[PDB]
């Protein structure tokens, strides 16, 4: 479970899940942008399938999906 802060207002568990599908096999993914109630905090979560996959995406938190960076952490 790694946290991803920096998602855009139009981010989706799909674009993020895949952008991260390059690090390893993710079993879960989410987007914290409740843009319906006005709670789009451009920030969701990512749940890799194996630690190695997470440690990799963490080795380089210079991420930039949706045209923005993200705060990669231990979701």
């Amino acid at each position: 479970k790694m946290f991803i802060g920096g998602l855009s207002w139009d981010t989706t568990k799909k674009d993020l899940k895949d952008y991260f599908s390059k690090f390893g096999e993710v079993v879960d993914c989410t987007l914290k942008l409740d843009p319906i109630t006005g709670r789009s905090r451009g920030f969701g979560f990512v749940l890799f399938k194996e630690s190695e996959s997470v440690d990799k995406v963490m080795d380089q938190k210079e991420h930039k999906l949706n045209g923005k960076v993200i705060d990669p952490k231990r979701a």
